[PDB]
């Protein structure tokens, strides 16, 4: 079985080295210019074409990638959409790994939105692509546990586990033609968009739980949640949540040592975090950065 492929990140690595185990012929990779595995470095070692056009739905790879003779195509966390003259290419079809339980969290940065939304589970999911994203028939899900103290690069690491298992599971039974699909649910799906640094504000209204996940869903080596002390920027990098109530306002210091802010329920305790574009250090010495002292309000 000849493919096609289009991979990025850790995710297009192992997908790589899992069709590549299950006996899959890769005749090109297709994937982006730049802590993740580089998929342009893995085809380089194993001997296999690489590109990594801006945009591949263009007349010339289209005609290219018809002549590969491609039987079958895999997305493993590639970008952009390919066009239906691309992936109807091949006779077995296109198949993405998603890294969520689809329906649910179509889209961008699954990720970091399973923790933002306080998730307890989350999962892969390969499925038949399709011209709209993630919205085509599934073929296998695996479904994993989102412990408390996971952060983003925690959970990134064992999405990437799960998908490792689906795919060795799953792309033997592709590869023979048994390949019972099941179209989505779509009263059930939910999408969800590109996330800025912005969309990481800290909003002291909120639960203390609810902003403790809002930490741990952009955790270092993602961007970081952050809030302000005047015109200077702060970000937390972990945090913990007292449940406790507060009659204090939200966003009120409660504490300096250590570094406990009133929210709308419960207070937050930031144990690490940095003032500005300078460097990580504990809450305590945070608070001396920005000047904050108990009864400050953010
Ligand atoms: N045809 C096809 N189907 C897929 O499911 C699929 C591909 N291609 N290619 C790789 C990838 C692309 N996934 C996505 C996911 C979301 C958007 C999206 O929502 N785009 C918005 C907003 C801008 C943006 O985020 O790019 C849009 O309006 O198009 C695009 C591509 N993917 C499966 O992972
Ligand atoms: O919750 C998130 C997820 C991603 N990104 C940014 O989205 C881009 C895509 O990230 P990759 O998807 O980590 O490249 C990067 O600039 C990354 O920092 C965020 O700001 N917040």
């Amino acid at each position: 079985m000849k493919t096609v492929v289009f991979a990025y990140h850790d995710m297009g690595c192992l997908g790589i080295e899992a069709l590549l185990a299950a006996g899959y012929e890769i005749s090109a990779i297709f994937t982006h210019t730049d802590f993740y595995g580089s998929v342009a470095r893995l085809a380089a070692e194993r001997g296999i074409p690489v590109y990594a056009p801006d945009n591949v739905n263009h007349p010339l790879w289209v005609e290219r990638i018809a002549q590969l003779s491609p039987d079958v195509i895999f997305s493993f966390y590639y970008r952009h959409l390919i066009y239906d003259e691309i992936l109807q290419l091949a006779p077995a079809g296109a198949f993405n790994l998603h890294g969520s339980l689809l329906p649910k969290y179509r889209g961008r940065a699954p990720l970091n939105w399973v923790l933002v939304n306080g998730e307890t589970e989350t999962g892969v999911t390969l499925h038949r692509m399709v011209k709209r994203a993630d919205a085509g028939a599934i073929v296998a899900q695996l479904r994993i546990a989102i412990a408390p103290d996971d952060i983003a690069i925690t959970l990134h690491h064992k999405l990437c586990h799960a998908a490792r298992q689906l795919l060795e599971q799953t792309l033997p039974a592709i590869k023979h033609g048994n390949i019972l699909e099941i179209a989505q649910r779509e009263n059930e799906a939910t999408c969800f968009g590109r996330r800025t640094p912005d969309d990481s504000f800290l909003e002291w209204h909120k639960p203390a739980s609810v902003l403790h996940n809002m930490v741990r869903a952009v955790a270092d080596p993602w961007p970081g949640a952050f809030s302000y002390v005047g015109n200077q920027k702060f970000t937390v990098w972990s945090s913990r949540v007292h449940p406790h109530a507060s009659k204090a306002q939200p966003g009120s210091v409660i504490s300096v040592a250590p570094l406990l802010i009133a929210c709308g329920d419960g207070a937050l305790e930031i144990v690490t975090g940095q003032a500005g574009d300078g460097i990580t250090m504990q809450g305590s010495q945070l608070a001396q950065t920005l000047g904050l002292v108990q009864g400050s309000r953010l």
